[PDB]
């Protein structure tokens, strides 16, 4: 009946423009519930939206610090859409070289390395093919590192300066993309729209 989206705006950066993002998306829809979650007292959500800009031992401490990631676990387990954006996308793996000791949500087995080119942060547009739901097209990219897991986890892929990368990421109901859907103009509002439209199937 109801679709309950939730979005954890804890973690480190601007969080806003994705609620935003979301909420326009969600609008061809019907019955559809956006809320901010910063702690783990509600109920699991059918769309779970991990976010976040900044460093990668940051937003793993933010996780802990307000005691979110059993709560993101539950989520996995009991089968609702868990999708990492950005720094989300990151964080959905074991290991980044940006924070040496730190841990993360390990969902996908795979490591965050740093991109290989000079020309850093990587910003602009660029392309992203994905391999079956998600428009092709350009998307807006910024960032540091990229996701290094096995072939059978690319969702889509992008090349940046010479380097082919993971843009996009999946295992079952868990989902990755690493450039930002809101600043990806229209393109953008149809990735997120897909998203919600898995996310919605009863069937």
């Amino acid at each position: 009946g109801h679709m309950r989206i939730g979005i954890i705006s804890v973690g480190p950066g601007n969080i806003m423009n994705l609620y935003r993002g979301v909420k326009r998306a969600s609008e061809n829809f019907e019955d559809v519930s956006i809320e901010l979650v910063e702690s783990p007292r509600n109920d699991l959500y059918d769309l779970l939206f991990i976010p976040g800009v900044g460093h990668f031992g940051e937003g793993m401490r933010r996780l802990r610090e307000n005691d979110l990631i059993d709560f993101v676990r539950k989520h996995v387990e009991d089968e609702r859409y868990v999708v990492g954006v950005c720094l989300g996308m990151q964080l959905l793996f074991e290991e980044s070289e940006e924070a040496p000791g730190v841990k993360g949500l390990s969902l996908i087995e795979g490591n965050v390395v740093k991109l290989r080119s000079r020309r850093l942060p990587h910003m602009g547009w660029n392309e992203v093919i994905f391999k079956d739901t998600f428009p092709n097209g350009y998307y807006y990219f910024v960032h540091t590192y990229r996701a290094v897991c096995e072939e059978e986890h690319v969702l889509g892929t992008t090349e940046y300066d010479g380097e082919i990368f993971p843009s996009a990421v999946r295992k079952g109901r868990i989902l990755g993309f690493q450039f930002h859907p809101e600043k990806s103009s229209k393109i953008g509002r149809k990735l997120l729209e897909k998203v919600i439209e898995c996310s919605l199937s009863r069937r």
